[PDB]
């Protein structure tokens, strides 16, 4: 068990409150995965600093760009050129100095996802964008009951009020969960149980797309909500498995 | 009026993408006040940074305090003590250093609301947690049909999905919410029309609420101050577009 020091709960008392102290212990002893410091995963990131997850693993090998800006938290004119995983870990550690944080200067592949996913975590928060390494780190934690939430597309959505939790065969308006579907079926075998669904949590949204103005534009409303909610839905999962046991 | 520079259209080529040109333009123009920014509001003030708003006023007199650090933006170790509308200013002029940041370093109070209120801005997001200062700025808003929207309570819930905007007098479960009309009917007489509505948009949230000072979450209180600059993103959308 980690140990909660005092200035750990001056900073979570108001988590503790919320969630108790049993959980404040599960979320400090928890470690979190996020695949993809972005639109989505960034805000993914500073949720779970914030609610005394006291490890975590970034996953990304991207930088910070300039048009970024609309949408990542750690895009701030400091940063740019500066490489999105690293960059989020300094502000975590700036968030919680005892949280301990590990940054995977890379890109999960089919090839290294294994490796990356072995560590043992308590969840993965999957929010990449490219389909192929999706299916992959998908079609993997589902198949070694991996704890995991995905996203689908974030962008072209203005609401930050329709979005929710589904199976991955079940949602509407969101092309990219389409062409997941497409490809774990194609690339791993995955498909559709007798009752529907593919044993995948997904975050989505009904709300109908908004096509581009002037590739799909993205707000910091609606993105980073994609986040909290897939935070969120972690969180009451693990707290429901330790309360089973 | 606003010239948006080739700098401006690199930070904010995806909300041109969503939003539209015209809406672009409409956002570098416009002036939004933030009031409190905590919780609920230190994410607003960053989601209007991020959206291309022009110019952002921020009234606040508390400091950052570790105790802050489960729920606001600011709310990091070398942050501690500084004075949160400012250190939420120095990170809006990161996310766009063409934006025009105001500081109000006070609190709204009903005796300086009138002052405050009518510079003019486009919108007014008001995340303030106390009552009275919170009944009295609704109150002036509306009667001077300033644009405004408020939130409710966002401490004591873990769901962000059900948050929702609605007239203040149809909220449910929100003792804030129930708090505040009181306050607005006794103070101000400020009660319902016709249509059972006081004519003021709330953001609030139908989950019953967690007992242990409540305690709260980023992803719900951030989810709130999302939700309310959306809403007040459609209006103003909503107002250019019917001329
Ligand atoms: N295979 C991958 N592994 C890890 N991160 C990825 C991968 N593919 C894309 N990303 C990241 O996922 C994030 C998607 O965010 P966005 O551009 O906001 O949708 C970006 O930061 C990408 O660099
Ligand atoms: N009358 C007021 N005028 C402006 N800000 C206020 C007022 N009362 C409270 N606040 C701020 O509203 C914020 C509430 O945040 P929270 O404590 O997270 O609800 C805090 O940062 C307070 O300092």
């Amino acid at each position: 068990s980690v140990v909660i020091s005092d200035a750990w709960r001056q900073r979570f008392g108001g988590t503790a409150r919320l969630y108790g102290e049993k959980a404040l212990q599960l979320f400090a002893d928890a470690h979190i995965c996020v695949v993809g410091i972005g639109g989505v995963g960034s805000w993914a990131a500073e949720a779970l600093a914030r609610t005394g997850i006291g490890a975590i693993t970034l996953i990304d090998m991207d930088d910070v760009c300039v048009t970024n800006t609309n949408r990542q938290i750690h895009a701030l004119r400091d940063n740019v050129g500066l490489a999105k995983a690293e960059v989020m870990a300094e502000r975590i550690r700036q968030i919680n100095p005892e949280c301990r944080v590990t940054v995977v200067d890379d890109f999960v592949t089919p090839d290294n996802v294994a490796q990356y996913m072995s560590v043992g975590y308590s969840y993965v928060i999957d929010a990449i964008d490219s389909v192929r390494p999706k299916a992959a780190l998908i079609a993997y934690c589902r198949r070694n009951k991996i704890p995991l939430v995905t996203t689908g597309g974030a962008g072209g959505q203005i609401d930050p009020t329709q979005i929710q939790v589904t199976d991955l065969a079940k949602t509407i308006q969101d092309p990219l969960a389409a062409k997941l579907r497409e490809r774990l079926k194609s690339d791993f075998g995955v498909v559709k149980n007798s009752k529907g669904k593919l044993g995948v949590d997904c975050v989505f949204s009904t709300e109908a797309l908004v096509y581009p103005q002037s590739g799909f534009g993205a707000a910091t409303m609606v993105t980073a909500t994609f986040g909290f909610v897939a935070v969120s839905h972690a969180l009451k999962k693990m707290m429901a498995k330790a309360a089973r046991q």
